[PDB]
C-alpha cells in the first residue's frame, strides 16, 4: 500500500509514498487513517508524517476532482486536517519534498513541520482556476502570517526556505538527507512534553480554527454538489 | 488633472501626481475612482496604482481633517480602500515613496505591494494627535503582523525596507528605479491567473475584514460628526 | 520590598528586584501595583517595567501554585497584564534577562518590548505538566505570529535575539549593557505621542483581546477551584 507504518520506541512513523507523488486521493487517504489508527493502538508519545524523496504530496488526485466522488475526497483531505490538528500528541511534519495544495494544507496541520531549503509549499489552486475551499483557508489562517495568507491564498504564491519559514508554513529547515531524522529527533523530544497538558493547550490554541475547520468541512456538498 | 490612466494590454496602470505629495483629498478621491471606472470599462486583468516621483502618498487633506468635509474626505478615503480591497481583478501598488497614514492605509489596500528599501510606511496619527479610524484599523490588521499592528498603530512606528517587509506593510522591495516596472511585471502575471477563482478566494481570505470596515465607514460620522 | 519605583522628568521607572528571579507570588504582585499606583499619582508619561540583573521574571511562585491562595495569585497576575495592556500611557518593557511562564506574559504586556540577543523567552507550561490559562493564551495570541503562537504555548518552545524578534515576544534588541537606558530612552520618545490619541489607538487595537483576557480571569475559579 501507500503508506507505511513503524512504531519506534516513543514515536510513530507514517510514510507516504505511492510510488508517485502522493496524491491525496480516496486510496491514500485511507491508508493514511489505517496508519493513524494503529499510532493510536500503540498509544505513540508523538507522530512523523513524511512524504517520499520527490515529494510531501502534490495534492488531491485531480482526475477525480475534475460530484459525490470529488465531494468524498474533499471532505476526507479536510478530515484529516482535523484529525491532525486536533491529534492529543505532538504531529511532526517530514517535508520530504514539494507540498502543493492539499499536500501544503496537510503540511500546516502538525504541531512542528521541517522542510529543506529548495522544497516549494504553494497553494495553487487560483493558478488553476480553483477556488479554495473554507475548510483549507481556515488551515492556512491559523498558520500564515496575515500578509503571507493572502498572498499564498489569492496569488497562488510559492514559498521555500526562508521565505516559507517567514511566511508560517514551515517551522524549521533543515538539509535534504536530514529532514526525516531531524523530525522523528523532534517527535522524540516533544513526547518528553506533558501529553495531557500539551493537548489541553493545543486545543484552546485552536478552538475557533477547528470550529472552522469542522462547519467548512460540512459546508462542502453547498459548494462541489 | 491629478490621476492619469493608461491601459496596457492586460493591465491598467493608474498614477498618481498632484506636483505635491498627492493627498487624498476630495479632487485626488474623485480623480482615483474615475481612473478605476476607466479600468472598470476596460475589464482589464490587473490594475496598478502608483504615486508619483517623491511620494506614493502623504495622507489626507489635514487642512480640511483640522465637520461635513472632514466626513466626506474620510468616509471617501476609506471607500477607496474597500474598493481595492474587493477588486475582482488583482490589484498591485507601485509604492513610488513614501506612504503615509491615509498613504499607508491605501498602500495596504492591493493584493501585491513593491516599494524600494528607503521607503517610509508609517501611519503616523498619533505622533499629530488623531486616533485611528476604525475602518483603518481593520486595514492594518489584515496585513500587520499581530505585534507590528500593535506598534504601526499604538506607537506610530515607522517601517521600511526589510522592516516594512516582515512587518506585513510590504510584501516586496525592488530598486527605486524599478518599483514602477516591476509592479507592471507583476501584474501581468497575477492577470495569468484564473480570475474567477482569484475573486472568490480573496473575498473569503478578507470577508470578516471588509464587513468590518464596512461598520468603519458607516460609523465615521458617530466619530467627527 | 521588592519593587524600586523612580519618577524620572517624563517617565516612572519600575524596577523588579527580589534578589533571587523575581517570582511574581502575592509579594511581588502587590509592590507592583504598589509602584504603578504611584505612577499614576504622578501622571507619568511613559512607564518602563525592568527586572534584575539576572532575568525579568522566572514566572508565578510555583510554590503556591503546586486552591484559594493560586486562583488569587493567577488572577492577580492576569489583572496585572490587563493593566498595563490598557495603561493609558506607552508601556515600556526592559526584559533584563530571562523572562519565563508569567513572565513572559508580562513581557506581552507593555507597548514596546526591548531585550538582549541571550535572553531566553518561553511559556515553559507543557513542558512541567500545566495547561496554559486562557488569559495567558490570549495575550499571547495578542502578540506572537500565528505560527510562534502554535509553538510558544503547545510546544513550551523557547525564543531569544532574532527569533524572538520574528516570533512577536519583544520588538527591539539593544546589547545587554543598554535594555535598561535604551527602555528608559524610548519611553521618554513615546511620552511624546499624543497621549489621547495613543490611548484611544491602543484600545482599539486590544478590544477583543481585553474582553477575553477579562473573561479568562473571570474564570480563574472554573479552572483551578
Ligand atoms: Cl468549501
Ligand atoms: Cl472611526
Ligand atoms: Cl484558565
Ligand atoms: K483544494
Ligand atoms: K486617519
Ligand atoms: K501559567
Amino acid at each position: 500500500g501507500p503508506v507505511t507504518y513503524t512504531h519506534d520506541d516513543a514515536i510513530g512513523v507514517i510514510r507516504m509514498d505511492d510510488g508517485k507523488v502522493n496524491v491525496l486521493g480516496p486510496t491514500m487517504q485511507q491508508a493514511l487513517n489505517e496508519a493513524i489508527d494503529a499510532a493510536d493502538r500503540d498509544n505513540v508519545g508523538a507522530l512523523v508524517i513524511a512524504g517520499n524523496h520527490r515529494v510531501f504530496s502534490g495534492g488531491f488526485d485531480l482526475k477525480v476532482l475534475t460530484a459525490k466522488p470529488a465531494i468524498d475526497m474533499l471532505r476526507g483531505g479536510f478530515e484529516l486536517s482535523y484529525r491532525l490538528l486536533s491529534y492529543p500528541k505532538p504531529v511532526v511534519i517530514a517535508c520530504t519534498g514539494h507540498a502543493i495544495a492539499m499536500g501544503a494544507f496537510l503540511l500546516c496541520s502538525g504541531d512542528h513541520r521541517v522542510a529543506a531549503h529548495a522544497y516549494n509549499v504553494q497553494a495553487n489552486e487560483v493558478a488553476i482556476g480553483m477556488t479554495i475551499p473554507y475548510a483549507a483557508m481556515e488551515v492556512l489562517k491559523l498558520r500564515l502570517t496575515p500578509s503571507a495568507y493572502q498572498q499564498a491564498a489569492g496569488l497562488a504564491k510559492t514559498f521555500f526556505g526562508e521565505t516559507a519559514l517567514a511566511a508560517g508554513f514551515i517551522d524549521e529547515i533543515s538539509l535534504p538527507e536530514v529532514v526525516l531524522s531531524r523530525a522523528e529527533e523532534a517527535a522524540r523530544e516533544f513526547a518528553g512534553l506533558n501529553q495531557q497538558a500539551h493537548n489541553a493547550t493545543k486545543l484552546r490554541a485552536r478552538a475557533e480554527a477547528l470550529k472552522a475547520i469542522r462547519a467548512g468541512i460540512d459546508g462542502i456538498e453547498a459548494e462541489f454538489g
